[PDB]
């Protein structure tokens, strides 16, 4: 049954009254003080941002008036005796009306009003941080009573006072002896007395607001001691600062091997810089020091992964003034602009690596040898076909049709290949000597088609997952053999019948091949790539057999000896085939742990040499 | 640069005034509707929670006076052409005064006053969700006009109207014929018309508000059809209830091989359930903690806290509590102190439970250990505290030489029968039982009357070196202890020994003799065998052997070694091949070969000439 009661019988007949939305202050203050910020160390960051905004406002006003610029700086005082923290700046300052309209009203900020009266919003709107208006009340989260002493920068403004305990009541009075600017006095709570020490304050200042645009003083000394090189032009920063900055963000002692200075403004504002370490990636390498900034203050998201996961081996910093933020000044989760930011960064980073090989191929070879693991991971974990192909341009392989010791790409491979050819062949082997001596490649010697050699691990899996490059099918050499379209015939036929009976449980069928010269036998299976992966995966973990085919080579010297061995030592003949069968399995790559074949090997040896 | 402008010259001189804090409603509404919630689909959950709170208030009012209990229902309606969504409720209802006090004021909730004026906080304080007072204002985030009809259930209340354009100004009127309860009419935004589709709303409801304590309906039919079993006592839930509950949570139609119903209050109020799938794990299980946190019967959607450790990701269930502090965005305060202690308590509770399951049923635990054995091994290598290592080591089932084939034993029961004054435990690695028994290393320690453990699973040699201790006992591998511990004619032996230094000097640095072997012609002993095995696979014979120090020991009583003497001078060419085969065989037996594909060629040409005389 459809238990529905919705109707449209509601009737409106009276005269509608008009009211205005109200607001309750005590609950809002409690919410801000208790259940808004996860950490308790953000109030100093908010105060520093406010001081920077005030200093910027004063500088802009003086520039507009064209007067003499005085000294402007921010001072932090840490007094551990009374258990108090004090911050003082030299900004514009606020009069009684401004104090009442700003410090006494929730969700009200004068910075937005000032920006609305700029008529350009480009000269100073890129440096104002405050946008909500509830950042000051984070002081009550660690304080019980607050004192504010402010005097405006106007020639004739008097000092004032601002007393409040954070309980919905505040008072204002006129003061004397107050200098130009503002001075915030904070009385620390009982459980929050850790913030009255210099070490913790210095740590938080260095973590959050290290790159403030104005001098910052704590008990006399200055903490910034560094420039934000991601906001400066590339023509104004030297090569020496590019290394010192890298050693700071990466927390290392080496030099970077690459340096990208990206700066774009058309799709969205990006001011970023990236580095690649000289040293080889370690085990721990398998936010990745890509900390996100906004108006030169740390955001500390570390979870949204603004950079792709496979690109976790690079360091640097990213700045953007258009990213949306929570009320707690934290990054929004999976915003529309955030997804677009990740795509833009990935496209530029891949393009940068392509030009590096085009400029200096020798340097790129060393980079690919060390960091090549990360590129293979990206293709496997990708979900869009165009993403896989774009990343695949960075792969390097060496082919049989070229001298040993040089690497080729999948792009130029499609250029020198014949127009009649349409698919790409690849053979996997531990080395190149084994690859050319591999029995699978020996059958391909008849055709002149060019093949690529894959040596490193996961190359076979990476090629299988890609499955297509530039509309060209990727097919392995092993799969193309089963699909491909001395020992007279009479004496040959009975020899297989003696193997089918013995190896019936292992060798499902045996057929005579004519394309082998060196290896006595081969093992062929349809899904060779999957078999070489599934078998290695099962021994890798007990998670959620097959039918192999063996082909003998009549022209082989050992196979010729099998005719005269059965009629003389039938016992020795059985062990010999059990050794040839496992030898073929090892060459194919379907070999299990080889500890079990030692017993059959030593026993065969001690009986096969008792003739000398 | 010690120059500080900080001083204390400033002081108060004039009279002090007095002022009251104010607020800006428009900016507050903009913040709530634009920069508060990450995802735009939370308004349905908020309004459903409000309806549930109203129904709870009505239920308390109707049970307090001891009167009959009418029907409580939630009705969701959708209209594609109109682009409107309707959620009608039959709760207490609100008159003009409650409407203007609660709806018309930001951060004002009547539930908190109702909760505090309860005087008992026993039956209703645990089922009230709203505590902030800004939940209703999330409707403006998706709607261009909000229209609400409501009337109280009091004997004499009348219907009313409520309109708001989202511009900070609302309006109230009087209405007749309004059904008792609350009815919310929402007109959707132009770009937010995707919420007028039945499938998307069904997804939102089945994601956020599955376990509401009242029957809810969507377009006529019921969407709940399932009760929350973790709230009741374990005696009130049956096996068939568990199967359906495990089916929904884990999306698996099989039977849960394990079931735990944790209920603790001394550290903090916890009401959680757990499950273990019967099927075998796959990559989707291994690939990334599959447990959804709950609080007062509503989804919280943590997705980042990971309340359970990484190695315990193979279990499924839900976790509920009422003492978790969540911020204004209805999400947990990240890295909170109270959150950290929940992870450790839950981990150790499950550690004890798995120990218990072994006692009452060893066969069931043994089958369970084989299926998920990677997860316990994974936790040991990823743990930092030594105390936790012992808690996990009790869950490992190994096999020793004191029992026949196919009887697994634990470390604790292994260490209860070992020697008196020596703190040593012996473990050996082999793919099978036959290989372990015939391993040359085991044959070397057969002299002593000591017990040795045979572990057959992979990555187990790495676990025993990371654990490093078990109740103050040193873990020593069989291969390592051989080095630590301190026929053929002599003349023919030493000259035979001297040849290998001449022909294997590049690959062998020292050759010795062992008399304790009688079934293997070769043996390789290394100082740190366990470390070499795991470090070799992650990272041709010359540079490999340089970092392994492959000491070679040859049994002189083996028949193969004896025949090498009479083949020394008859054909030196074949002798160069057989000695290499012995060297290669020893490495294969020792398991220190990265890939045996290179040794096939040398072996293949040996057989073609070994029996050519036949
Ligand atoms: N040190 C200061 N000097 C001058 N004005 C200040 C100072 N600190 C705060 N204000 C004023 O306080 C008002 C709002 O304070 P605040 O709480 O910081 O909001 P906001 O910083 O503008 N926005 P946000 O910090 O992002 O929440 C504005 O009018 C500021 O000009
Ligand atoms: N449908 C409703 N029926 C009855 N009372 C309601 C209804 N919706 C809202 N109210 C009342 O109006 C108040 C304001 O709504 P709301 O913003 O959800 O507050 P809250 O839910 O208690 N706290 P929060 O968790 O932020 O939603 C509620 O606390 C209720 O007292
Ligand atoms: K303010
Ligand atoms: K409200
Ligand atoms: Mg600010
Ligand atoms: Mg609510």
């Amino acid at each position: 049954p459809l238990h529905s009661i919705i109707s449209s019988t509601e009737s409106v007949q009276g005269s509608t009254s008009k009211h205005e939305f109200q607001a309750e202050t005590k609950k809002l203050l409690d919410i801000v003080a208790r259940s808004l910020y996860s950490e308790k160390e953000v109030f100093i960051r908010e105060l520093i941002s406010n001081a920077s905004d005030a200093l910027e406002k004063l500088r802009h006003k003086l520039v507009s008036d064209g007067q003499a610029l005085p000294e402007m700086e921010i001072h932090l005082q840490t007094n551990a005796e009374k258990g108090t923290i004090t911050i003082q700046d030299t900004g514009i300052g606020m009069t009684q009306e401004e104090l009442v309209s700003n410090l006494g009203t929730i969700a009200r900020s004068g910075s937005k009003a000032f920006l609305d009266a700029l008529q350009n919003q480009a000269e100073a709107s890129s440096k104002i941080i405050g946008q909500f208006g509830v950042g000051f009340y984070s002081a009550f989260m660690v304080a019980d009573r607050v004192e504010v002493y402010s005097r405006s920068a106007a020639p004739g403004s008097l000092g004032y006072q601002w007393l409040s305990d954070g309980s919905g009541v505040f008072e204002i009075a006129e003061a004397s002896g107050v200098r130009t600017g503002t001075k915030i006095i904070i009385h620390l709570k009982s459980d929050c007395k850790e913030f009255s020490s210099e070490a913790r304050v210095r740590d938080v200042v260095t973590k959050y607001s290290n790159f403030v645009s104005f001098p910052l003083y704590l008990n006399g000394r200055r903490m910034n001691t560094l420039q934000a090189i991601w906001m400066m032009d590339p023509k104004d920063v030297g090569e020496w600062q590019h290394e010192e900055f890298y050693r700071y963000v990466a927390q290392a002692h080496d030099k970077p091997r690459y340096t990208l200075h990206y700066k774009t403004d058309a799709p969205l504002n990006i001011r970023s810089i990236f580095y690649v370490p000289d040293m080889k990636p370690s085990m721990f390498d398998v936010g990745s020091s890509v900390a996100l900034y906004s108006r030169k203050v740390l955001i500390q998201t570390k979870a949204t992964d603004i950079l792709p996961k496979w690109l976790r081996f690079i360091r640097g910093v990213v700045d953007s003034e258009d990213i949306p933020l929570n009320l707690s000044r934290e990054l929004l989760q999976e915003s529309a602009l955030i997804r677009k930011l990740r795509d833009v960064l990935q496209q530029r980073l891949i393009k940068f690596f392509i030009d590096q090989s085009k400029k200096d191929a020798e340097k790129y070879a060393k980079f690919f040898e060390d960091y090549g693991l990360f590129m293979r991971e990206g293709i496997v974990t990708a979900t869009e076909q165009e993403v896989k192909e774009d990343i695949a341009k960075l792969l390097r392989y060496e082919s049989s049709a070229l001298p040993s010791g040089q690497l080729t790409s999948l792009s130029e491979y499609a250029s020198r290949m014949r127009a009649g050819t349409r698919n790409i062949y690849y053979l996997c082997a531990p080395n190149r000597h084994l690859a050319e001596h591999s029995p699978y490649y020996e059958a391909m010697k008849k055709k002149d088609t060019e093949v690529l050699f894959c040596f490193e691990q996961f190359d076979e899996l990476t090629l299988l997952h890609l499955r297509e490059f530039d509309k060209k099918k990727l097919i392995s050499v092993e799969t193309d053999i089963v699909v491909d379209h001395c020992l007279s015939e009479k004496e040959t036929e009975e020899l297989m019948a003696w193997m089918r009976n013995v190896l019936g449980s292992r060798v499902t069928n045996v057929k005579v091949t004519l394309r082998l010269d060196t290896h006595p036998a081969m093992v062929t299976v349809l899904e060779m790539g999957a078999a070489r992966h599934f078998l290695r995966m099962q021994q890798l973990a007990k998670t959620q057999l097959l039918q192999p085919t063996l082909e003998i080579n009549p022209r082989h010297a050992l196979i010729k000896k099998l005719n005269q061995l059965r009629a003389s030592e039938p016992g020795l003949a059985q062990l010999l085939v059990d050794q040839i069968y496992e030898n073929a399995m090892i060459a194919a790559g379907l070999v299990d742990d080889p500890r079990a074949m030692v017993g059959r090997l030593n026993e065969l040896l001690v009986k096969a040499l008792e003739r000398h």
